[PDB]
């Protein structure tokens, strides 16, 4: 018996074990589906990254309607520390409409101002270096960032030269210096905060920072390489739950929970534990014979991501070095890695293939001249049209709160809708954050090992590719500005200056978007039961008892940013509100 019991031990999972355990009378275990990394230098060298080590196996989405039809490999991580031990570390709040909006959807407690208590207080950020400040245009704002939390973050030591051409060209095309993005808006260009420790430039991932960290606690258990496969009741009361090993042998144990169990088990884990559970939409649960225990249609409805682009370019000019050179240049790499492992500086303090800036930009700063049009058709299509007919009408309203919400933020000069970055070689990346296509996640079966069916629905919307063109187009306004020009960048095939139309540009974007950057949300989301939602303001599942939600699934819609700092955040949040219920 323990007093919680929570299932995934990814980000969400780890923080909210860390604070528990805080108590020397509460006991903890975290059930999580993958194994302890083993220190890997591609876990722990930003220059060595290797994600792949560790991505859950045997993923595939269904063909995706609005991207003619591919199908695409998934990736989510499947280790103890989830996504924080094999992402590209970047670290980044949302906007301050972001949290406000959730508020608004009917969620006491939630805004920016109840969320900055939680981002300071989860993470230590350490300064640059005063010289590389000035050399960079690295800027922070000291008040709002945190100083004795757990998450270390900090910047790489170095930049690659072509960097300050890219920031220079963003500055000449309408993307100013932000001076601090973690201060609720990043209109501009700024410095990626990196998930690294400084004292060692290695990954600050959350089975270093929430569990190592703890380790001597005897009260924190973790069973890794085992699936939460069901939970466990007593009337309406989640009292326990069962779980098998990952690697699939013919064993189920029990074990139960004196005060609450807690899904953390993923944007594509949640919901099917719920599912299984006989939580979830009736005609879904009928279809395979699972009782019904909490009829919920939100339950796998509203899955979203963040899609991406990869654009290839070629140059007559590039500057030396570049990331390029840690691949095509074996003195290069030897002399980096050599750097690095005598004194921890240069090009392996940054992530493999990225550079040390990044631009983020609102609707009107994308299409200043045609973003009202943009809105306009958004506002003239029923929300109800983003969805398949016959979707529960719960869910439809759910979706149009959120819709109308991201409307306010396609008309808001402080909320960002897509990401421009240049790693400094052969490609630029476009990020589209706020897509308005929907997805789902539903198993397929009774049996815990068997994927989910996971449709993305990328593009479905078809206001999602208005918005992305417009991001591809200011993207190629940065390489044509003059400070790009010098290096002498064009874009390869199957792009090229060639592409002038929309319906040109389009063409070919509907072919290489990826619907993933596997920051997969918001399948448990947090809104009224009457709007389609999974769980209360207070993270609880309609209809039981001693059940909640702590990983992205709880989310109602994407940031402006990627999840990871927010992950960390939101469970320091509900890790008070737990104490809070229980007197812990
Ligand atoms: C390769 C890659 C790259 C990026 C990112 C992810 C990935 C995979 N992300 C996204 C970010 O890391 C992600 O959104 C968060 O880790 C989500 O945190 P959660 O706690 O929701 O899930 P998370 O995925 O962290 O944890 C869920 C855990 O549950 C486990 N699990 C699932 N089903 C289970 C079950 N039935 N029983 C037990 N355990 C189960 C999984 O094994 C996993 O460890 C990102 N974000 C960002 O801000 N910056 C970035 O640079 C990146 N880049
Ligand atoms: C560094 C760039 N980058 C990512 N690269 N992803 C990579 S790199 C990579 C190399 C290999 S290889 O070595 O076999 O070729 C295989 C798979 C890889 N993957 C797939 C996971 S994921 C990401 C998210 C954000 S965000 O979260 O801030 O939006 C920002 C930047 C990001
Ligand atoms: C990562 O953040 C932690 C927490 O703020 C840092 O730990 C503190 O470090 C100081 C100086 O070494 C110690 O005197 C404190 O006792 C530590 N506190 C805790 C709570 O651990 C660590 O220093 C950070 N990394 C860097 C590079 O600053
Ligand atoms: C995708 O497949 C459907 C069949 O379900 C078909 O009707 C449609 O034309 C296909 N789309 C493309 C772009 O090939
Ligand atoms: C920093 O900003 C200044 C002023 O715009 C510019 O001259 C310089 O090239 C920039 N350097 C980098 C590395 O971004
Ligand atoms: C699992 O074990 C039980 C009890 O021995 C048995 O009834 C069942 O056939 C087994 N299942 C598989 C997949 O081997
Ligand atoms: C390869 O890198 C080395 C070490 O920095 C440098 O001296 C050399 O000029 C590079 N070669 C090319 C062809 O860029
Ligand atoms: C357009 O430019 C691309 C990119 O270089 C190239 O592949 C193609 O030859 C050009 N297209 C036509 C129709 O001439
Ligand atoms: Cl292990
Ligand atoms: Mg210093
Ligand atoms: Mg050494």
């Amino acid at each position: 018996n323990y007093t919680f019991i929570i299932a995934g031990g990814g980000i969400s999972g780890l923080t909210l074990a860390d604070r528990l355990t805080e108590d020397p009378r509460v006991t903890v275990l975290v059930i999580e589906a993958g194994p302890l990394d083993r220190g890997e230098d591609g876990i722990l060298v930003p220059g060595a990254f290797s994600p792949w080590l560790y991505f859950w196996p045997g993923l595939v989405s269904t063909p995706q309607a609005g991207l003619n039809n591919r199908t695409v490999d998934v990736i989510t991580a499947q280790v103890v520390g989830g996504g924080s031990t094999i992402n590209a570390m970047v670290y980044l709040r949302g906007d301050k409409d972001d949290y406000d909006s959730w508020g608004a959807l009917g969620n006491p407690g939630w805004s920016w101002n109840s969320m900055l208590p939680y981002f300071i207080k989860s993470e230590t950020f350490t300064p640059p270096s005063p010289e590389l400040a000035a050399a960079g245009n690295i800027t922070w704002d000291g008040s709002i960032r945190g100083r004795s939390g757990p998450v270390n973050y900090s910047y790489p030591n170095y930049f690659f030269p072509g960097s300050e051409n890219w920031w220079n060209a963003a500055n000449e095309v309408g993307l100013p210096p932000v001076k601090d993005p973690m201060a609720g808006s990043k209109q501009g260009v700024f410095w990626i905060p990196s998930a690294i420790d400084a004292r060692t430039m290695t990954r600050s991932h959350a089975r270093r920072n929430h569990y190592d960290r703890v380790s001597s606690r005897p009260n924190y258990h973790i069973l890794p390489s085992h699936l939460v496969s069901k939970i466990l009741f007593r009337g309406k009361q989640a009292i326990g739950v069962s779980y098998i090993p990952t690697s699939g042998g013919n064993t189920t144990t029990n074990v139960y929970a004196s005060k609450e169990i807690t899904l953390a088990a993923g944007g594509l884990g949640t919901p099917k534990i719920l599912q299984l559970s006989g939580i979830g939409p009736r005609k879904l649960l009928n279809e395979l014979g699972i009782p019904v225990i909490s009829d919920l249609p939100g339950v796998g409805q509203n899955l979203q991501d963040q899609p991406t682009l990869t654009i290839p370019y070629t140059f007559t000019n590039n500057v030396f070095p570049n990331t390029d050179s840690l691949t095509t240049n074996a003195t290069y790499n030897a002399e980096q890695r050599a750097l690095y492992d005598s004194s921890k500086q240069g090009a392996y303090t940054i992530v493999n293939s990225l550079s040390t800036n990044i631009g983020v930009m609102s609707l009107q700063r994308a299409a200043p001249k045609s973003y009202r049009q943009i809105i306009a058709a958004a506002r003239a299509r029923s929300a109800s049209l983003s969805l398949p007919p016959g979707t529960d009408p719960a869910v439809i309203r759910g979706y149009q709160a959120q819709r109308n919400a991201i409307l306010k933020q396609f008309e808001n000069p402080n909320v960002g809708v897509g990401t421009v970055h240049w790693g400094t070689g052969s490609s630029a990346l476009v990020y589209h954050l706020k897509p308005l296509s929907r997805g789902t996640v539903n198993i397929r079966s009774t049996n815990p090992l068997d994927a989910p069916e996971i449709d993305y629905r990328t593009g479905t919307d078809p206001i999602d590719a208005q918005v992305y063109t417009s991001l591809f187009r200011k993207n190629r306004e940065i390489f044509n500005a003059p400070s790009m020009r010098v290096l002498g960048p064009s874009e390869a095939a199957p792009f090229g200056a060639n592409l002038t139309t929309d319906e040109e540009i389009y063409a070919v974007m509907r072919e290489l978007i990826n619907p993933s950057n596997a920051h997969q949300c918001c399948t448990a989301a947090m809104m009224p039961k009457d709007m389609g939602g999974v769980v209360s303001s207070e993270q609880k599942v309609y209809g039981v008892q001693g059940l909640r939600v702590a990983d992205i699934s709880f989310w109602p819609f994407q940031l402006s940013g990627s999840p990871m700092a927010t992950a960390y955040a939101g469970a320091e949040r509900l890790a008070d509100v737990i104490k809070k219920e229980h007197r812990l």
